[PDB]
């Protein structure tokens, strides 16, 4: 899937390089909570460095800010800070992403340089489409768009994209780049051969595990791994859903998906024709409210979940069959959380089942987990769940497609 132009064949010596990343990183009083997406970027970045690279402009966005400039809430200066730690580089934060500021500042620097700019999305043109201060709905004009994508252009001489978080998204920094050279990065090199090994040639047994809070935002993934897969766990605020339709389980008032009830039955169809043993949950930590400090509680589907409380994690049994069907795999694929793992009285389940995939990479398995203290952990920590759950259902991803042809 990558018969296109590849960073390790780019001559980038004295070359600028501008370089789309996904530095969208989650964040907490503009606090970096996590820089997996960030370190990720890393191996592109010092590369072109160390192959004698002009300069590194790095560009990503932050968030939804829906085009309109919010540095009080998505700068991705905090990425800044963070980078020069992770390089042991100093980086030059710019508080825009275009104009003639951005691009006299990106026109010759110094040799070795590396630029970070501000968040992309705070230009209308990035997207294509914006918001306003009620639902004021902005609509991006040609000419706009045309003069963004060539401010970009003259940011660097080659260009990379190593964003593959973003790589569903047909926006101007991923597709509308205007250089001779658009070259797939390292990051986006990796990411597609973790998936495309795993998809056309699995390690069997195949377990898929997908937690998610609805069913009906699932279908085309859950129908295209039934395809494939040998075993799955469907985990999390969805399975409340399917044991309502295949259980009658009274679930109080937890997440109940009504469209995807309408469908349940046309999954398991498929996936008993196909041989697939799906594991739901059979226990609950509940709770009184969608709450971090709620009053917890338990249940089983035997048991049913008491009026006006919520099935937030997975019980012990639970966790018991799920470690079972882990056991088994020779391959996993993990995409979405099990219980509010955000929470601690709702983590157990979550933490219990990353144990036993742990444990199950020791023993030679191979483990691709999307999105504690992981990463060497597993064979796969991805940095595009969004970005991933488009792959594996099977669908085009603008961000690798605008490449360079070999």
């Amino acid at each position: 899937l990558s018969n296109k132009l590849t960073l390790d064949k780019l001559d980038v010596k004295g070359k600028r390089v501008v370089m789309r990343v996904d530095f969208n990183v989650p964040m907490k009083n503009n606090q970096i909570t996590n820089n997996q997406r960030i370190k990720a970027a890393v191996p592109s970045i010092k590369f072109c460095l160390d192959n004698g690279a002009k300069s590194v402009v790095l560009m990503s966005h932050l968030g939804r800010p829906d085009g309109v400039p919010m540095p009080d809430k998505y700068s991705l200066e905090p990425v800044a800070v963070e980078l020069k730690s992770l390089l042991g580089k100093d980086v030059l934060f710019l508080k825009d992403c275009v104009g003639p500021e951005v691009e006299k500042a990106c026109a010759n620097p110094a040799a070795g340089s590396v630029i970070l700019l501000e968040n992309l999305r705070f230009h209308v043109e990035e997207e294509g489409k914006g918001k306003d201060a009620s639902g004021n709905k902005v609509k991006a004009e040609p000419a706009k768009i045309e003069a963004f994508r060539a401010s970009l252009s003259k940011l660097g001489d080659v260009y990379v994209n190593d964003a593959f978080g973003t790589a569903h998204r047909a926006h101007s920094s991923m597709v509308g780049v205007n250089l001779p050279q658009k070259a797939g990065g390292f990051l986006m090199k990796k990411e597609l051969n973790y998936f495309a090994k795993a998809l056309e040639s699995p390690e069997r047994p195949f377990l898929a595990i997908l937690g998610g809070a609805k069913v009906a935002d699932k279908i085309q993934l859950i129908n295209n791994m039934l395809d494939k897969v040998n075993e799955m766990i469907i985990g999390g605020g969805m399975a409340f859903t399917f044991l309502k339709v295949l259980n009658n389980m009274e679930i109080g008032t937890s997440l109940f998906d009504e469209e995807g009830a309408k469908i349940v039955k046309d999954l398991m169809s498929k996936a008993e024709k196909n041989g697939v043993k799906i594991t739901l949950p059979v226990d609950f930590v509940t709770a009184d409210k969608f709450d971090e400090n709620a009053k917890t509680g338990q249940a089983t589907v035997a048991s049913g979940i008491p009026a006006g409380w919520m099935g937030l994690d997975c019980g012990p049994e639970s966790s018991k069959k799920y470690a079972e069907a882990v056991t088994r795999a020779k391959q996993i694929v993990w995409n979405g959380p099990v219980g509010v793992f955000e929470w601690e009285a709702f983590a157990r389940g979550t933490k219990a089942l990353m144990d036993e995939v742990v444990k199950a990479t020791s023993r030679g398995c191979i483990t691709i987990i999307g999105g504690w203290n992981t990463e060497d952990k597993v064979s796969h920590v991805s940095t595009g769940g969004g970005a991933s759950l488009e792959l594996l259902e099977g669908k085009v991803l603008p961000g690798v497609d605008a490449l360079s042809n070999i």
